[PDB]
């Protein structure tokens, strides 16, 4: 069996490599990539996303997310308050504000202790799931925009035909913005690319231990475990390396930086932080190893997790018995 550790691979695709995306997914899981729960993937040295990202100040940001902290430092949830809308280029000035920038640090290490340490004490601002690309039409590999659909995959191995759309999404980040513990909708693929700015460090579980890591979670935020059986659907709830490594649960770290690609495979539980401002791009994709995956997902039915409108058939065709009590968490 290859990577038998569940280590976290790096890629380097040629740009011959680099044409076909289904066949460079499946590469990297021949080699045992999807075991980790997720990959980075270096771009060819001639690839680009775009020319620069000079023009992307008016870009808006219509609900601007704050993420508020309690609990203690290692086993925390967070809540997001909404703010006033801004564009990206007062995201920007914000973000490198005296209150928001990223603090001195001696390397990444380093940030990531005083990340832990002390992010709870303050409530950084996050620009997250904007509908919207920084690919240029004519960058033709990778881009986000013009993979094939989810729905596509399913009625090609199913014959279902479905309703639904599946476009990317734009996340602008500051120092400490951060992404919760979580498995994809539908344990669905992720794939991001940092397009700009400051890396974003990633902690992932590997997905044949992913119940270890709910297990701790139901142990952490018991009250949350008793209001919904699937509350990491909710995306709120952050769990440190020390806590992780003192429960034994098995998991992997890694940063990405600006030109990086990192892809997150089927109940890969994830979650990590900001160093200071960046725009990621982000879309879920699927394979057909996913299918058997999205028809084991759990869900969420308390109706806190609220998702978009394509999961509905989703539900409906992977998990018909689910599909009346998850639809009324939905309305
Ligand atoms: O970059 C972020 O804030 C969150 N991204 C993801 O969880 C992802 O790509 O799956
Ligand atoms: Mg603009
Ligand atoms: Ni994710
Ligand atoms: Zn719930």
């Amino acid at each position: 069996a290859q990577n038998p550790n569940c280590n976290i691979m790096i890629f380097h695709p040629t740009k011959e490599e680099f044409n076909d995306f289904d066949k460079y997914i499946a590469y990297m899981e021949s080699q045992g990539a999807h075991r980790a729960g997720l990959a980075k993937i270096i771009p060819p040295k001639e690839w680009k996303a775009r020319e620069t990202y000079d023009n992307i100040s008016e870009i808006l940001i219509a609900t601007p997310l704050q993420q508020v902290a309690s609990g203690r430092a290692g086993v925390f949830t967070q809540y997001h308050k909404k703010k006033k809308a801004m564009t990206v280029g007062e995201y920007r000035h914000l973000a490198n504000s005296k209150k928001y920038q990223t603090p001195p640090h001696q390397n990444f290490e380093d940030l990531e202790r005083k990340y832990w340490k002390n992010r709870i004490y303050n409530s950084p601002i996050y620009g997250a799931d904007i509908s919207g690309s920084l690919f240029d039409e004519n960058t033709k590999q990778w881009n986000l925009g013009h993979l094939g659909t989810i729905q596509d995959l399913l009625e090609k191995e199913c014959g279902v035909v479905i309703e639904g759309v599946n476009t990317p999404y734009l996340y602008f980040g500051m120092w400490k913005t951060t992404f919760a513990w979580h498995t994809e909708d539908m344990d669905l693929y992720s794939i991001n690319y940092l397009h700009l700015g400051e890396p974003k460090t990633w902690y992932v579980v590997p997905p044949e231990h992913g119940q270890r890591l709910e297990r701790l979670a139901r142990e952490l935020f018991p009250g949350s475990s008793r209001g919904c059986g699937a509350f990491l659907r909710h995306k709120v709830a952050l769990i440190s390396p020390t806590v992780l490594k003192e429960n034994g649960i098995p998991f992997n770290r890694i940063t990405q930086e600006a030109g990086e690609f990192m892809v997150t495979f089927p109940y890969g539980y994830h979650a990590g932080f900001n160093h200071g401002f960046n725009c990621a791009e982000a879309i879920n994709f699927a394979t057909p190893r996913w299918i058997d995956y999205g028809k084991m997902a759990s869900q969420c039915s308390c109706g806190e997790a609220r998702v978009t409108f394509s999961m509905d058939a989703f539900v409906r065709i992977l998990q018909p018995e689910r599909y009346d009590l998850w639809k009324r968490g939905q309305d």
